[PDB]
């Protein structure tokens, strides 16, 4: 029977050296799962909050309090519920907390118990996690968007765009897409030296070069794609993560390249980009409060490229409906710990699917060796995933799990290449 | 293990007294599931065809050779595959047939094996058939659309619309919706008798009264809703199945009630109805091939009411993509035996979900005691179902299974009442 | 072991849209059963009464009270008893009620538990339900008496005979008997349309057209048997359900065809019928209390035809003995919910077998998808069954179960054709 | 599963010191049953034939041939069939033999395999043999007819009535009936010992002293009933086994008491006996070929007493129907080894039940420690049994098994006292 028997959390380190929670939900059979909770650099005004300790131990980022919360309250508050009733246990937790942010118990503890009971309600039925969460029709492997060149708010250099990404949309299978991504990565690693630059990896495995400007960055990436042995656009596309809030001074314009600009000027810059490069997707092109500018930019360049809402929505359905109404952001970005539980992620991704919006399962800055977002991007059939460059094995664990998923499917699997970027 | 061991097939009678196929896929453990294949009154030009015997036995509708196809070819052609691989087994069947409409082996000998395999890839995992096919987030109970008054191509009457339906959209739960539907049904049964009419049940349990004109029928239905104790629009809505192909003389026009009309006139009729009555959905309003007329009518009234494509699309993805891009019919009916497999069913419903189209799991004229379409309407989360009037227990078995589903969910269940008809 | 662990009831809809009880009796060794209780409208004075709610819900036909009788009282009153002791559990229930007609707990809340434990005292021994109740020698498949024409108290028509039935007594097996019945039923659907009559199905799937007198109806049936490809008498016989109580005015006489008659006149009408048509059985020829007229009728025609007591007995043994004494009809209908338990059913059928009376398992007006009476008609070896026309799959589910039974027996099965009607 | 795996046969001694066959059937599911075949001396022309060895070993009564027939031919001919399919295996045996008497393989070997298969099927279902062979409604305990006074063809005495039996019809339960029978037996033993008469037990444990005549014998029995403390007729009744064939010279007449007389005078003697004594049953009152005399006697006294056909029928259905039609012998005597299988036994007892005839499971002269006929008399619900006096533990094993059956039933059991002898 899939009824929870024990729950116990411990405190571990994430990929950045900061503590995080790890929950281990056992079942009355012997099914013993384990799920670690990722954590972002910060938190806006609408996400679920992490319950950090605060003080001097671990730089004020200890999670002994969330561990204690799991071990004292969340433990017996679910022991005895039905594992396969994800909508039972998740509402149980959300009411046990009682706040709109899960502040009393922290989003990290709630999410840890949610994910571990899901991994036990998939281990129980002997299904694999992607098959359980997605059913029988879970067969699509996503297009990996590999952030190879970092800039903007990361390396404090002359670049303003945050993440430059490549996407092997032309591959025949997923394993060839992973090969092409790794080859473009290792080609850029040498183009940097052949242009006198540095090879210091950021937090996603991407590079931190001191290149002139945005256009120079895209040109460097295109040179690396050509040097790999591929054809830009037909084999490998490009993508952007503008992260506009990092350079938008409220009351003034966006400060880009050393000039103050309006939303119209940024839209003109994006149109000039869409011109000379095979861009398929831009993420957070304007600030998360400039709804009118977002509608303007969506109407202007929203038929030729994907528009991802990373900050303007925080995987909250209540803001997603509003953004659907005003005609902004034809794509969502699903981060599992910005909403706090599996069920709410599934509901938000449903709501964004039935509105004409593509979704994209995404990673956090501090990840672990947990490979659940791979299974989750296969299950919901998003056809896109954003989980870093092929380096820093907290990013590569996801790609390895997707390889195993494809191998386990076999003839059933399908690579979602070029069916995920019609524009 | 979920590996098929033994497959059998026999010939049984459907709800109308015609033969049909019943398959019994067995697993190595002992999992033993049976599934009967429904069948429509006629097989069109894009469906999968049924492999009838032909001749003089059973009026030429015997299925003794679709029973033989399962026992001589399909049995060993699937024995040994993996149950949880719906994609695998369904592609195996589709290639073993080798035709664009499954004619060599019949679109009934294959669907039986598909379904009875899915009823064991869910019986094995000990999940219930609705939790398997839809995952963990399968919680939405659909709005029953009850066909209480039949007309048009069903009986000799001056009525031109095929099926008049009621929909209890204002109920708090599903069980109260079923109660309201049954009460409206009995109220109408009393009203017809009190107004000197007949109570002869059709093939769906709906009535065949000798009333004059469409408007009088909607008025009778509103009077029955009032007499039941409810209020139209706030508690119970209305719906239509025009089935207008049944009176469109090609090159002449939609001749009905003694008036030859163009596509424009039918739109005016529908606008008047939508104004004077609380309609929420009209099904097949114009014709199977009048694409331009469909685009016109969708532009005219296609945002104040639901437009269901029953015949213009045949649950075929290839025609569905065309109807999407041409902007017609923001809804479709999902009849499982017009496509041939469970897999292609899920694929078409996905393709129509991601296009802004609501779906509606529907029944056939000849059904059986098989209650699979209930489990399937709650798994895909359609939020609508069309399975006849609360009579003729081949139609009530579905409602009983939905009651059991709602009871098995518990507090997790949600009734999709009023959140399926925004217009 | 076969010891009852849980019992739980719910409220579902029957084939006519009225509520009924559905009980589920789990055992310790898994063995989860369910059994729905049928319910007929025409309740007399000696049967067990149904515990309806009364009020405004469901038109006063709710059964929320009988669902409580099972969940609060009947549940623990049997939890712990032995399943294979039908006598034990059924006497337990009959004493726990304490009334001569089970009125305190309802003759529907009790029969559900009886039938469900009998379905678990066979699912336990892994025997099939027909083999358990009848032992090792349960091998006889019954002749189906298919009701194809409805008249009398059913529709506005000049006929006073209630049900006109055909019986394929000349078939080699049961499958061919079902085929011949379905073919006659589909032939009559044309002979009606080929004479300007209506095809509105009643409550048993039989037609309710406007014909002139009994003789014209029997002639239509003979024409349909001829048009099917068979020959009357040698292949298909005839049967009658004279519901003569429906036209007997106490103290005035049987008003038949518009001419007041006495018992002698009705006997003369029956004797004239026995000449021109191959009738094999008539049920309820005169009335419930007209004992003297019956003993006078079972002597004039009681040698050349079967006389079935449908209302003169209500499956009550106490009435059945006194009927055996007075030289009254030589057959009875076994309706399981007019007596209240399986045990008393078996006892009454035993008492009527040894008296030289043939039996006939029969259906109710409101049935469900429960196919128990098929197993019961095979087990007791009645050699006759009356379960409606081959339509309305609440009636066809029984025939499908009899087909499954016949192929599960194998070479052991025997069709009781023409050995059930010696006269 | 209930599929036969091994069949063995050995040669043992019966209660009289003659060899007989014992068959042991081992199922594939561990079940291991053992059954021994009784054998009587007096064999007519229609019973099954016992396959004896013939020669000088064991006086020509060896059964090594039947043992070898089971071990070489029947074993593999049934190994693999389904236990619960009694009719399957029994038709298999009857065709494997190929003769109308089973003489090629002997009725004893076939019956041994049949009975051991039934015992293993009952042991498999975990039901006890009476519950299996009778179903759920097997609850009636039979009235033991105890043969206490032997005469006629058994010893040198002036009596022509073969068996004098007492029947405790007035007991409240079965255990009190057995007590009353044993007490009457010991009282008669004392009454005989007082009169210097012989106390040498026959083959049934009953005495055979040199009494004057039939009337003196019945008077001695009545004295013994009075001396026990009971009331003749109200507590204990009487019964006869005349076996008139043992004193009917064909063409001369029944030489009774030393006065040759016709059937009419024998009927007069029986009428006088019935008048002056509480006789409830007479067995074989006339010869087994004098059908007309039997009809005369049945008309004369055949409603004031039970007329048991022991030799006029040999448990053969084909002779039973002929005796039914001519109005003779309103009772049957079921000996299991005169027909050859359990299936044909059940069929003949059914045929005699549905004709107004009571049945009576009976024993043979050479019995064994096998107590199967007790279970069989409970299962078929005969309400009578004839298995000797309470002595000679091959007769008492049956009564002990009936005690255990009653104890296992418990509150469900019913003693068929005084309900089995209306007249």
């Amino acid at each position: 029977m899939p009824i929870i028997e024990q729950v116990r959390a411990r405190e571990i380190l994430d990929s950045r050296g900061n503590p995080t929670v790890e929950v281990e939900v056992a079942l009355i059979d012997g099914t013993f799962a384990r799920a670690a909770v990722p954590s972002g650099a910060s938190t806006g005004e609408h996400e679920a909050v992490e319950l950090r300790d605060g003080g001097d131990r671990y730089g004020g980022k200890g999670v002994q309090k969330a561990v204690q919360a799991v071990l004292d309250e969340i433990g017996p508050a679910v022991i005895g519920l039905n594992a396969d009733d994800q909508r039972l246990v998740d509402q149980a937790l959300v009411d046990l907390d009682g706040t709109p942010d899960k502040s009393r118990l922290g989003g990290n503890a709630i999410l840890g118990v949610s994910l571990a009971v899901a991994k036990a309600a998939a281990d129980s039925a002997e299904l694999p996690l992607f098959r359980y969460v997605g059913g029988p029709n879970a067969h699509i492997l996503p297009v990996p968007m590999m952030n190879i060149l970092n800039g903007g708010a990361h390396a404090d250099t002359a670049v303003d765009i945050q993440e430059f990404m490549v996407a092997p949309i032309g591959a025949p299978s997923f394993v060839e897409a992973l090969r092409w991504g790794a080859e473009v990565y290792h080609a850029l690693k040498s183009v940097l030296k052949k242009e006198g630059l540095s090879t210091g990896l950021g937090d996603e495995g991407g590079f931190a070069p001191d290149v002139a400007g945005t256009t120079a960055a895209l040109d460097l990436i295109s040179r690396a794609i050509e040097s790999a042995g591929l054809r830009p656009g037909a084999d490998v596309a490009l993508a952007l993560d503008a992260a506009a809030t990092e350079f938008f001074t409220d009351g003034t314009g966006y400060v880009f390249e050393g000039t103050t600009r309006t939303a119209d000027q940024m839209t003109e810059f994006y149109a000039g980009l869409l011109g000379a490069y095979p861009l398929v997707s831009i993420e957070d092109p304007l600030s998360e409060d400039d709804w009118d500018g977002w509608a303007a930019l969506t109407a202007s360049i929203g038929d030729r490229v994907q528009i991802v809402g990373d900050d303007i929505f925080v995987t909250n359905p209540e803001r997603l409906e509003e953004g659907i109404e005003r005609g902004v952001a034809n794509a969502l970005l699903v981060k599992v710990n910005q909403i706090g539980t599996l069920t709410e992620t599934l509901d938000a991704v449903t709501l964004a699917h039935h509105g004409g919006y593509r979704t994209m399962i995404s990673h956090r800055s501090g990840e672990t060796e947990d490979t659940m977002i791979a299974d989750l991007a296969v299950a919901i059939g998003s056809g896109q995933i954003k989980t870093g460059a092929p380096a820093r094995s907290e990013r590569v664990a996801k790609y390895n799990q997707l390889l195993r998923i494809e191998e386990a499917l076999g003839d059933a699997a399908r690579y979602a290449g070029d069916l995920a970027f019609p524009r």
